């Protein structure tokens, strides 16, 4: 698998579980929506409203600075170490 | 050009067709809008509302993780291997 | 100045003038707003509504793919070749 | 740590204080909201409305160009020089 990708994967899931728990609890979201927000926020897509609560905004500011690096690193490794080899193997003629 | 840019181009179009098909079918969008969402979502611009359905949100979460890398790699190759040479050639007196 | 940064700067301004002209004309925006959109769109910040018109959406899709690379390259060079030296010079004790 | 991360940290806080002061004063926002906008705007997340005033839009255009590089450089250094070592040390049995 490659221990780095594996670890990046775990950390990213941990980061997303944490956001998911925080947003459903504090912003009153359904888990699906708290997870959805966490994800589109850390990947910087952002096509949702902002948080309503001041805790929500605060946590969110911290969550982005601490979380964006992990998330983008995971994507990088996924693309470089997972997807690129898959594509390679799939462009082989047999 | 080069087979690499060409392939990256095809994959990106495939990824965008797939999103287009998914969003028009599941979120009920006109193809233009499903394509428009796919594109602004994978490039992370996101200037639209979120998906309405739970399938839509689920697929979208997966589509971002799997798709952002391809899309940004394609833009990278386009910039480096297509646009930069074009600008070079067209700065020559 | 450094000819590369200079050229990147010009291209980015050209790209932004083009978007500014397109959006004020086709989406009916005030120039300030057409420029504002162009900018937050190419930098991927996106905190505006989408385009209304189908031409608008089409042009926008093409404008992002062709424009995001230039814009981010310009930012990179600005940060590396302009801002970093300024900061350096400004951390010198005299 | 290292003087570099430290400096990048200070500059980012300075850039965010400046945006905070600007937006609360010119766009009439509570400091929490002016800080919140500054942050999601420079990190490019953007999940809020745009500025209302023309000064606000102008400043914001400039603030993105000048500020995005600092902010992303700081995140880079934080990830590379702070978070990676922390994770390393805490994977040791």
């Amino acid at each position: 698998k490659d221990k780095e990708f594996q670890v990046l994967f775990v950390l990213t899931i941990l980061t997303l579980i944490s956001g998911t728990i925080f947003y459903s609890t504090v912003e009153g979201l359904r888990p699906i929506d708290a997870l959805y927000f966490s994800v589109v926020t850390l990947t910087t897509v952002g096509e949702t409203p902002p948080p309503q609560t001041d805790f929500g905004k605060i946590f969110t500011i911290l969550y982005i600075f601490i979380g964006i690096g992990l998330v983008f690193g995971f994507i990088h490794k996924l693309a470089v170490n997972v997807q690129l080899p898959s594509i390679l193997s799939n462009l082989v003629p047999r």
